[PDB]
Protein backbone atom coordinates (compact mmCIF):
# COMPACT_ATOMS: atom_id res chain seq x y z
CA UNK A 1 0.00 0.00 0.00
CA UNK A 2 2.61 2.52 1.22
CA UNK A 3 4.46 1.82 -2.08
CA UNK A 4 1.55 2.61 -4.30
CA UNK A 5 0.44 5.34 -2.08
CA UNK A 6 4.10 6.69 -3.71
CA UNK A 7 3.66 6.30 -6.92
CA UNK A 8 2.86 9.81 -8.43
CA UNK A 9 -0.71 9.67 -10.27
CA UNK A 10 -3.27 11.61 -11.80
CA UNK A 11 -6.79 11.87 -10.93
CA UNK A 12 -9.54 11.89 -14.97
CA UNK A 13 -12.58 10.90 -13.30
CA UNK A 14 -13.84 12.17 -10.01
CA UNK A 15 -16.93 13.80 -9.14
CA UNK A 16 -16.26 16.85 -6.27
CA UNK A 17 -19.84 16.25 -5.13
CA UNK A 18 -19.05 12.21 -4.34
CA UNK A 19 -15.73 13.06 -2.41
CA UNK A 20 -18.43 14.79 0.44
CA UNK A 21 -17.55 12.61 3.70
CA UNK A 22 -20.43 11.94 5.85
CA UNK A 23 -18.06 13.72 8.78
CA UNK A 24 -18.04 17.19 6.31
CA UNK A 25 -22.01 16.52 5.42
CA UNK A 26 -22.85 16.74 9.14
CA UNK A 27 -20.12 19.68 9.73
CA UNK A 28 -21.74 21.54 6.66
CA UNK A 29 -25.46 20.99 7.48
CA UNK A 30 -24.84 22.07 11.10
CA UNK A 31 -23.45 25.48 9.68
CA UNK A 32 -25.92 25.88 7.38
CA UNK A 33 -28.41 24.79 10.14
CA UNK A 34 -29.63 21.88 8.50
CA UNK A 35 -32.31 19.06 9.82
CA UNK A 36 -30.91 16.56 7.81
CA UNK A 37 -33.01 13.28 7.82
CA UNK A 38 -30.15 10.77 9.14
CA UNK A 39 -29.66 10.59 12.60
CA UNK A 40 -25.82 10.29 12.96
CA UNK A 41 -22.93 9.92 10.58
CA UNK A 42 -23.01 6.39 11.05
CA UNK A 43 -26.40 6.13 10.00
CA UNK A 44 -25.70 8.07 6.95
CA UNK A 45 -22.59 6.28 6.57
CA UNK A 46 -24.82 2.84 6.77
CA UNK A 47 -26.66 4.27 3.86
CA UNK A 48 -24.32 3.16 1.25
CA UNK A 49 -25.11 0.41 0.35
CA UNK A 50 -25.90 0.14 -3.62
CA UNK A 51 -27.68 -2.89 -6.12
CA UNK A 52 -27.25 -0.05 -9.00
CA UNK A 53 -26.32 2.84 -10.23
CA UNK A 54 -29.55 4.79 -9.24
CA UNK A 55 -29.87 3.98 -6.02
CA UNK A 56 -26.74 5.61 -5.43
CA UNK A 57 -27.60 8.41 -7.63
CA UNK A 58 -30.63 9.33 -5.20
CA UNK A 59 -28.23 9.63 -2.60
CA UNK A 60 -25.26 10.97 -3.92
CA UNK A 61 -27.94 13.73 -5.30
CA UNK A 62 -29.39 14.20 -1.97
CA UNK A 63 -26.30 14.34 -0.02
CA UNK A 64 -25.72 17.88 -1.89
CA UNK A 65 -28.56 20.17 0.32
CA UNK A 66 -25.81 21.02 2.55
CA UNK A 67 -23.72 22.59 -0.31
CA UNK A 68 -25.07 26.38 -0.22
CA UNK A 69 -22.17 29.06 0.04
CA UNK A 70 -19.23 29.51 -1.77
CA UNK A 71 -16.99 28.40 1.67
CA UNK A 72 -18.96 25.29 1.32
CA UNK A 73 -17.81 24.87 -1.91
CA UNK A 74 -14.21 25.60 -0.86
CA UNK A 75 -14.34 22.86 2.36
CA UNK A 76 -15.56 20.55 -0.29
CA UNK A 77 -12.62 20.94 -2.70
CA UNK A 78 -9.95 21.85 -0.30
CA UNK A 79 -10.70 18.51 1.49
CA UNK A 80 -10.20 16.00 -1.38
CA UNK A 81 -7.57 18.15 -2.63
CA UNK A 82 -5.46 17.01 0.75
CA UNK A 83 -6.55 13.79 0.27
CA UNK A 84 -4.90 14.60 -3.17
CA UNK A 85 -1.54 15.80 -1.27
CA UNK A 86 -1.32 12.88 0.89
CA UNK A 87 -1.58 10.21 -1.74
CA UNK A 88 0.48 11.75 -4.18
CA UNK A 89 -2.25 12.44 -7.05
CA UNK A 90 0.13 15.54 -8.53
CA UNK A 91 -2.42 16.53 -11.11
CA UNK A 92 -6.36 16.41 -11.34
CA UNK A 93 -8.99 16.83 -13.65
CA UNK A 94 -12.34 16.52 -11.29
CA UNK A 95 -15.80 17.06 -12.46
CA UNK A 96 -19.01 18.85 -10.89
CA UNK A 97 -22.41 19.21 -11.77
CA UNK A 98 -23.42 22.66 -11.84
CA UNK A 99 -27.16 21.89 -12.33
CA UNK A 100 -27.25 19.65 -9.41
CA UNK A 101 -26.71 22.92 -7.40
CA UNK A 102 -28.29 26.19 -9.84
CA UNK A 103 -31.36 23.82 -9.85
CA UNK A 104 -31.90 24.23 -6.17
CA UNK A 105 -31.24 28.27 -6.29
CA UNK A 106 -27.28 28.54 -5.89
CA UNK A 107 -25.85 30.95 -8.16
CA UNK A 108 -23.33 29.14 -10.82
CA UNK A 109 -20.69 32.11 -10.07
CA UNK A 110 -21.07 30.84 -6.27
CA UNK A 111 -20.41 27.31 -7.48
CA UNK A 112 -17.64 28.24 -9.13
CA UNK A 113 -16.01 30.77 -6.44
CA UNK A 114 -15.50 27.80 -3.92
CA UNK A 115 -13.93 25.22 -6.19
CA UNK A 116 -11.50 27.43 -8.31
CA UNK A 117 -10.21 28.92 -4.69
CA UNK A 118 -9.65 25.45 -3.66
CA UNK A 119 -7.74 25.17 -6.69
CA UNK A 120 -5.57 27.61 -7.08
CA UNK A 121 -5.08 26.69 -3.15
CA UNK A 122 -3.86 23.18 -5.02
CA UNK A 123 -1.57 24.33 -6.85
CA UNK A 124 -0.30 27.29 -5.26
CA UNK A 125 0.36 25.79 -2.03
CA UNK A 126 0.18 21.83 -2.86
CA UNK A 127 1.92 21.64 -6.34
CA UNK A 128 -1.27 20.18 -7.93
CA UNK A 129 -2.13 21.04 -11.43
CA UNK A 130 -6.01 20.71 -12.23
CA UNK A 131 -8.56 21.16 -15.23
CA UNK A 132 -11.53 21.42 -14.25
CA UNK A 133 -14.63 19.44 -15.93
CA UNK A 134 -18.24 20.72 -16.23
CA UNK A 135 -20.45 17.56 -16.29
CA UNK A 136 -24.33 17.47 -17.92
CA UNK A 137 -27.08 16.05 -16.15
CA UNK A 138 -28.24 13.46 -18.87
CA UNK A 139 -31.13 12.26 -17.17
CA UNK A 140 -32.38 15.54 -17.85
CA UNK A 141 -33.09 17.52 -21.25
CA UNK A 142 -30.61 18.51 -23.51
CA UNK A 143 -32.99 22.21 -23.13
CA UNK A 144 -31.31 22.36 -19.44
CA UNK A 145 -27.76 21.58 -20.42
CA UNK A 146 -27.76 23.86 -23.51
CA UNK A 147 -29.12 26.78 -20.63
CA UNK A 148 -26.24 25.46 -18.71
CA UNK A 149 -23.71 25.73 -21.11
CA UNK A 150 -25.19 29.62 -21.80
CA UNK A 151 -23.72 30.14 -18.13
CA UNK A 152 -20.74 28.37 -18.21
CA UNK A 153 -20.04 30.73 -21.74
CA UNK A 154 -18.30 33.75 -19.68
CA UNK A 155 -16.60 31.29 -17.60
CA UNK A 156 -15.31 29.11 -20.66
CA UNK A 157 -11.87 29.45 -19.71
CA UNK A 158 -12.76 28.06 -16.17
CA UNK A 159 -12.84 24.57 -17.88
CA UNK A 160 -10.93 22.00 -19.71
CA UNK A 161 -13.90 19.74 -20.75
CA UNK A 162 -17.68 18.99 -20.75
CA UNK A 163 -18.67 15.88 -19.58
CA UNK A 164 -21.81 13.65 -18.74
CA UNK A 165 -22.35 11.84 -15.72
CA UNK A 166 -25.79 10.53 -14.08
CA UNK A 167 -28.53 7.62 -14.88
CA UNK A 168 -26.74 6.29 -18.57
CA UNK A 169 -29.25 3.34 -19.32
CA UNK A 170 -31.95 5.27 -21.50
CA UNK A 171 -29.82 8.79 -21.90
CA UNK A 172 -27.93 7.90 -24.48
CA UNK A 173 -24.95 10.12 -25.41
CA UNK A 174 -26.82 11.16 -28.87
CA UNK A 175 -29.50 12.64 -26.61
CA UNK A 176 -26.81 15.59 -26.33
CA UNK A 177 -25.34 15.74 -29.48
CA UNK A 178 -26.30 19.85 -30.26
CA UNK A 179 -24.85 20.88 -27.07
CA UNK A 180 -21.40 19.12 -26.99
CA UNK A 181 -21.34 20.17 -30.96
CA UNK A 182 -22.07 23.97 -29.42
CA UNK A 183 -19.42 23.52 -26.67
CA UNK A 184 -16.64 22.06 -28.97
CA UNK A 185 -17.42 25.26 -31.04
CA UNK A 186 -17.14 27.23 -28.14
CA UNK A 187 -13.88 25.76 -27.79
CA UNK A 188 -14.57 22.82 -24.83
CA UNK A 189 -12.75 19.43 -24.84
CA UNK A 190 -15.27 16.61 -24.27
CA UNK A 191 -15.69 13.85 -22.31
CA UNK A 192 -18.26 10.94 -21.27
CA UNK A 193 -19.24 8.08 -19.29
CA UNK A 194 -20.26 5.05 -21.35
CA UNK A 195 -20.29 1.53 -20.77
CA UNK A 196 -21.01 1.61 -17.21
CA UNK A 197 -24.17 0.13 -16.85
CA UNK A 198 -24.79 0.95 -20.51
CA UNK A 199 -24.01 -0.97 -23.93
CA UNK A 200 -20.87 -0.71 -25.82
CA UNK A 201 -23.38 1.39 -28.29
CA UNK A 202 -23.27 4.44 -26.08
CA UNK A 203 -19.25 4.01 -26.24
CA UNK A 204 -19.45 4.43 -29.94
CA UNK A 205 -22.20 6.87 -29.61
CA UNK A 206 -19.56 8.83 -27.27
CA UNK A 207 -16.42 8.16 -29.47
CA UNK A 208 -18.23 9.59 -32.74
CA UNK A 209 -21.45 11.58 -32.06
CA UNK A 210 -19.68 13.40 -28.88
CA UNK A 211 -16.38 13.20 -29.77
CA UNK A 212 -14.90 12.37 -26.21
CA UNK A 213 -11.40 12.76 -26.00
CA UNK A 214 -11.50 10.01 -23.15
CA UNK A 215 -14.39 7.43 -22.03
CA UNK A 216 -15.61 7.71 -18.86
CA UNK A 217 -15.36 4.37 -16.71
CA UNK A 218 -16.14 2.64 -20.24
CA UNK A 219 -15.64 -1.15 -19.01
CA UNK A 220 -18.71 -2.72 -21.18
CA UNK A 221 -16.15 -1.91 -23.91
CA UNK A 222 -15.06 -5.59 -23.40
CA UNK A 223 -18.07 -7.14 -24.51
CA UNK A 224 -17.04 -5.97 -28.39
CA UNK A 225 -13.90 -6.93 -30.23
CA UNK A 226 -14.15 -4.33 -32.73
CA UNK A 227 -14.29 -1.68 -29.99
CA UNK A 228 -11.66 -3.39 -27.73
CA UNK A 229 -9.36 -3.05 -31.31
CA UNK A 230 -10.10 0.30 -32.05
CA UNK A 231 -9.54 0.86 -28.18
CA UNK A 232 -6.12 -0.55 -28.71
CA UNK A 233 -5.71 0.80 -31.98
CA UNK A 234 -6.18 4.86 -31.09
CA UNK A 235 -5.05 4.68 -27.66
CA UNK A 236 -8.32 6.15 -26.34
CA UNK A 237 -7.60 6.61 -22.27
CA UNK A 238 -10.43 5.15 -20.10
CA UNK A 239 -10.97 6.33 -16.75
CA UNK A 240 -11.69 3.08 -14.63
CA UNK A 241 -13.12 3.19 -11.14
CA UNK A 242 -12.41 -0.08 -9.63
CA UNK A 243 -14.44 0.37 -6.45
CA UNK A 244 -17.17 2.40 -7.75
CA UNK A 245 -18.02 -0.92 -10.48
CA UNK A 246 -17.58 -3.27 -7.28
CA UNK A 247 -20.11 -1.33 -5.35
CA UNK A 248 -22.54 -0.35 -8.02
CA UNK A 249 -22.45 -4.32 -9.18
CA UNK A 250 -21.05 -4.00 -12.92
CA UNK A 251 -18.88 -6.46 -11.16
CA UNK A 252 -19.89 -8.97 -8.76
CA UNK A 253 -16.62 -9.57 -6.94
CA UNK A 254 -13.59 -7.39 -8.00
CA UNK A 255 -11.73 -10.61 -8.95
CA UNK A 256 -13.75 -10.21 -11.90
CA UNK A 257 -13.17 -7.06 -13.02
CA UNK A 258 -11.22 -6.64 -16.26
CA UNK A 259 -9.33 -3.72 -15.96
CA UNK A 260 -6.06 -5.96 -15.50
CA UNK A 261 -7.10 -7.88 -18.31
CA UNK A 262 -7.85 -4.68 -21.11
CA UNK A 263 -4.39 -3.50 -19.70
CA UNK A 264 -2.33 -6.75 -21.16
CA UNK A 265 -4.36 -6.27 -23.74
CA UNK A 266 -3.14 -2.80 -24.55
CA UNK A 267 -6.27 -0.80 -23.91
CA UNK A 268 -4.96 2.91 -22.47
CA UNK A 269 -6.68 1.89 -18.84
CA UNK A 270 -6.27 4.48 -15.91
CA UNK A 271 -6.96 4.15 -11.98
CA UNK A 272 -9.79 6.69 -10.54
CA UNK A 273 -11.92 6.99 -7.32
CA UNK A 274 -15.41 8.28 -9.14
CA UNK A 275 -17.08 8.71 -5.98
CA UNK A 276 -14.85 8.10 -3.07
CA UNK A 277 -16.66 9.39 -0.31
CA UNK A 278 -19.45 6.59 -1.26
CA UNK A 279 -17.55 3.75 -2.53
CA UNK A 280 -14.70 3.93 0.29
CA UNK A 281 -11.59 4.62 -1.37
CA UNK A 282 -9.59 7.36 -2.85
CA UNK A 283 -7.33 6.59 -5.42
CA UNK A 284 -4.63 4.74 -3.93
CA UNK A 285 -7.32 2.34 -2.31
CA UNK A 286 -8.20 1.76 -5.80
CA UNK A 287 -4.73 0.27 -6.70
CA UNK A 288 -5.10 -1.73 -3.93
CA UNK A 289 -7.92 -3.53 -4.27
CA UNK A 290 -6.30 -4.30 -7.72
CA UNK A 291 -3.74 -5.55 -6.29
CA UNK A 292 -5.53 -7.34 -3.54
CA UNK A 293 -8.09 -9.10 -5.58
CA UNK A 294 -6.55 -9.64 -8.76
CA UNK A 295 -2.15 -9.97 -8.24
CA UNK A 296 -1.77 -6.65 -10.17
CA UNK A 297 2.15 -6.65 -10.27
CA UNK A 298 4.19 -3.26 -9.24
CA UNK A 299 4.52 -3.74 -12.76
CA UNK A 300 1.43 -2.65 -14.02
CA UNK A 301 1.07 -0.60 -11.23
CA UNK A 302 3.53 1.98 -12.65
CA UNK A 303 2.04 1.15 -16.08
CA UNK A 304 -1.04 2.47 -15.03
CA UNK A 305 0.27 5.36 -13.17
CA UNK A 306 1.93 6.00 -16.10
CA UNK A 307 -1.17 6.27 -18.18
CA UNK A 308 -2.63 8.38 -16.18
CA UNK A 309 -0.47 10.96 -16.58
CA UNK A 310 -0.11 10.61 -20.32
CA UNK A 311 -3.78 10.67 -20.84
CA UNK A 312 -4.02 14.16 -19.22
CA UNK A 313 -5.82 16.80 -21.14
CL1 LIG B 1 -19.86 7.19 -12.01
C1 LIG B 1 -21.26 8.06 -12.23
N1 LIG B 1 -22.17 7.67 -13.19
C2 LIG B 1 -23.36 8.41 -13.35
N2 LIG B 1 -23.56 9.48 -12.56
C3 LIG B 1 -22.64 9.87 -11.60
N3 LIG B 1 -22.63 10.96 -10.64
C4 LIG B 1 -21.40 10.88 -9.88
N4 LIG B 1 -20.68 9.73 -10.38
C5 LIG B 1 -21.49 9.14 -11.44
ZN1 LIG C 1 -18.14 8.80 -12.52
Amino acid sequence: YEWLNALPKAELHLHLEGTLEPELLFALAERNRIALPWNDVETLRKAYAFNNLQEFLDLYYAGADVLRTEQDFYDLTWAYLQKCKAQNVVHVEPFFDPQTHTDRGIPFEVVLAGIRAALRDGEKLLGIRHGLILSFLRHLSEEQAQKTLDQALPFRDAFIAVGLDSSEVGHPPSKFQRVFDRARSEGFLTVAHAGEEGPPEYIWEALDLLKVERIDHGVRAFEDERLMRRLIDEQIPLTVCPLSNTKLCVFDDMSQHTILDMLERGVKVTVNSDDPAYFGGYVTENFHALQQSLGMTEEQARRLAQNSLDARL
